[PDB]
């Protein structure tokens, strides 16, 4: 009874460790559970709906603690699949990795919390969401694509900042006394930031003909130069996928 | 008198079934008719304009029922073009497909409705709009492009969610008591969602210097990381078109 | 004295007709003049600043009429450069083209107007702006790129429309009586259109927990599926430039 | 003691002049210092927080003056690294370049200012931010990419302007008397500009059924044709990076 043993250990370590396919289904389900916990906590932040929120949240938190403990133990057991971590010493030295210790300390802290502390619960929940990666692949990919396109990101940032400063100063000059919205340069800078991002709250906006005339040009330039970085990064990601796919199809 | 018979049957089945060219003109016209029906229903949802809207909608609904019935019958007849569905048995077994039964049940239901029920009319109208595809090609193309770029979509979603949570929490801390807009963490989360998408209703916005200072950075990051997915998918679609066009030109 | 004659005629026809380089400077200057005329008319639409607006606009309109007449006559004269239009008969038959007759009728109409009619001035000014192309190249390029990417434009439009309808209906159901903003389905549709485009006026927005909860998902999907078409078309234009540049460098 | 001399001079000139790698760390730190100075000035523009703002700003301005003077002198000394600028005459003729004279005059002016003048401080601070490039590389790259994609930028601008004019005029006609927001054509143009950019202040918006019906189409077209330029430029930048990277990898 060792062929089935090794088969199961291999498959379980592969699914729980770096997955590639349908193994993501389990990760999606556990993510959905933790997300439901987070949403219930957010609902518990209110007074009207506090009752039902805590009623569900208590049992859901117990369930997620049970699930996380079981997952951690099965991961520790299946760690013997890799040729490096073998035996008692191998599994003992496996735990020294940052993420395993993070997991064990996290479940210890949350079990202590559950057994005015909701702030700690929020912190631990967002930290668990941070833990979802477990390998920093997202950060590495983002850093690679950002470094590849550093020159254009820098030029876009430079020109956008210059346009923001110029537009804010000109509008502040043109509407110093005729509009109470722009009473200090800080207010004009806030207006420029909120308009060149196209958020447009509406709390501030030019009213004199000078301000509207100057905006009709400077906002037209600034909106594009503020949307540029997202387009650059999206095209970078798409081109990287294209090149990777063609290269992998070659070999 | 069978060469013309087969010619007409072939051409009509090709036009009514998968079209490639000017056949889309008829589809566009029928879509325009159903869209006019939908708009008239929306106008009939109001009390001031109920009279004229209903007066037009009755006859337009009758016309569209007639058109859909004629189209269904001619499609059933022309189904004999394909080598698979032939004869009485072939045409009888043709109707078992999901979309043909959907069409027949749909026109039956709408004719029954026309012969406080406007909710059913709305449901059936949006269902007809769903039926416009008839092959799920849109869904398949979207799924293919999404699967191809899954890694970058995931990284963008992860970083955007983290930025949203961090910004909302920091602003909520900075404006707990000095601004009545942010009285619960749910309100801060709503503000963050509405600002990082650049919708910017204006119902909530920071007013203290802390909130504005923290936004000036976190919204700058979050707006880009929330615009990223659309750019990624658009570039994916464009690159897919380029590769498909070059490949088809090769052969 | 015929080498200089032909040299000047060739150069002037090339600059005035399809330009390629610094010839665009003259076009830019004339565009700036007509744009100034338009802006002065817009200022004349107001009562406070009517005086100075008309004072400048009268002389500017006279100047632009003079310039347009001179340009039309010199174009007619230089039309003899092309091997097709030659001599009296050639130049007479040249005028039959749609744009030349448009220009002559336009300057006739504007000279008649200048010699409560400001509406006609606005119409003729926007028409002159339309005339700026003179070849429909913009429309042809747009049509080509749109036709190339028709399938993805259609899928994006389909999914975006479905998302808009679903989100609007769900929010209307969730906020029929608890929010006076959503009192008819037309209002909910207007809100959905204004939110999925990220315009976000703020005149309408959900207030109940149901509406906010449903928006937190449906707007996240819809904003991306509404931004998709612009990204698709921009990537199409960029890829077309890349391919054209490489092809021209090949030959 | 001349091998170390030349080694240090070479390394310092390379780091202070065109950098390529970790040399950017020093530039980032000096940028952070000047940015802190700017933010403190902006805070000093207010009356409530003037005290602490000026208290920090005085010493920070002294520190930045010291740093800039030291940097200028060390740059002048290290200029001897280049084979062109050598000796007393070489270093003397080095200063004639626009940026060196700009820097020396700038530090002279700021030292004079520090030894109701805050407007001059703002001007000199934004000018120092302008000086951050020192080579105009950002402007050259932007100009190159803009020139490469000139045709599509022009077509997008043309169609977007036409759509803006048409939509504004139609909405103004449809809401001349029933909505006080649109009382002059200038107001309608302002509304169109603020809506087609998706800024959406909310100060103006259609209320009659005509205006909403016409917007539901014209804004849908205009939003895409106004977002087009940023997407075009972003894709251009990404494709330029791809081609440059492949070409450099070739050689
Ligand atoms: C102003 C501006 C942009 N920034 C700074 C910046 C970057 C990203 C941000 F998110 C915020 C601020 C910037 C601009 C330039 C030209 C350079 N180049 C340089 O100094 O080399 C001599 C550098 C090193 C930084
Ligand atoms: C254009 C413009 C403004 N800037 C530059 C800037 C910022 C702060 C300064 F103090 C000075 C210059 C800018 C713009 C965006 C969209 C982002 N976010 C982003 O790129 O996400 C990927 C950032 C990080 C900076
Ligand atoms: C937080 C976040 C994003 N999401 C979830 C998500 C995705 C799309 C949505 F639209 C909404 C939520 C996410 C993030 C990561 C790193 C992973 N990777 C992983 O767990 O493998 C170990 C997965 C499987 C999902
Ligand atoms: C960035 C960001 C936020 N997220 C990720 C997210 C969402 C919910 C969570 F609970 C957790 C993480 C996000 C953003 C967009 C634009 C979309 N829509 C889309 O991509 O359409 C193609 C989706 C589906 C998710
Ligand atoms: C709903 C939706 C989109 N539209 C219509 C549309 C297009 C552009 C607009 F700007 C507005 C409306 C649409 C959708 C599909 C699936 C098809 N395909 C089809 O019928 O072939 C069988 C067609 C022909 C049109
Ligand atoms: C997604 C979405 C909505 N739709 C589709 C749609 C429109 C009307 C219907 F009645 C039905 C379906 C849509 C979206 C945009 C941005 C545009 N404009 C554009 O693409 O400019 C290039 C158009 C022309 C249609
Ligand atoms: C209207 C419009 C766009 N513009 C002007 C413009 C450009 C950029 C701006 F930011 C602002 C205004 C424009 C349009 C066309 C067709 C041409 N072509 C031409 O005249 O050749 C005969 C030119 C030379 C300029
Ligand atoms: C589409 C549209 C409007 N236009 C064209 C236009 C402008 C003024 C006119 F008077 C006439 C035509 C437009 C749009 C944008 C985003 C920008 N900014 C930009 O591209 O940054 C890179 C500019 C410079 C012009």
């Amino acid at each position: 009874r060792n062929a089935f043993y090794r088969k199961l250990q291999n498959f379980l370590y592969n699914v729980l460790e770096r997955p590639r396919g349908w193994a993501f289904i389990y990760h999606a389900y556990v993510f959905l559970l933790v997300f439901s916990c987070l949403v219930l906590s957010v609902f518990s932040t209110i007074k009207e709906y506090e009752k039902s929120s805590e009623g569900a949240l208590y049992i859901l938190e117990i369930v997620t603690i049970v699930v996380f403990g079981v997952e951690y133990f099965v991961r520790i057991w299946a760690a013997g699949c890799c040729c490096r971590y073998r035996g008692w010493r191998g599994r003992l030295k496996f735990a020294r990795k940052p993420f395993c210790v993070i997991d064990i300390m996290v479940l210890i802290a949350s079990i202590a919390v559950l057994a005015s502390a909701l702030r700690s619960l929020r912190f631990l929940q967002i930290l668990r969401m941070i833990r979802m990666d477990r390998r920093g692949g997202t950060w590495k990919l983002l850093g690679s694509v950002v470094y590849a396109h550093s020159k254009e990101l820098v030029t876009a940032w430079y020109i956008g900042f210059l346009c923001l400063i110029l537009a804010s100063f000109l509008v502040y000059l043109a509407e110093k006394g005729e509009n109470d919205h722009f009473d200090t340069y800080a207010d004009a800078l806030w207006w420029g930031l909120i308009t060149l991002t196209t958020i447009g709250y509406g709390d501030k906006y030019p009213q004199t003909w000078n301000g509207r005339l100057l905006a009709a040009t400077f906002t037209l330039i600034g909106v594009s130069f503020f949307a540029l970085p997202a387009g650059i990064l999206g095209s970078g990601f798409a081109l990287k996928v294209q090149e990777q796919h063609r290269q992998k199809h070659f070999e």
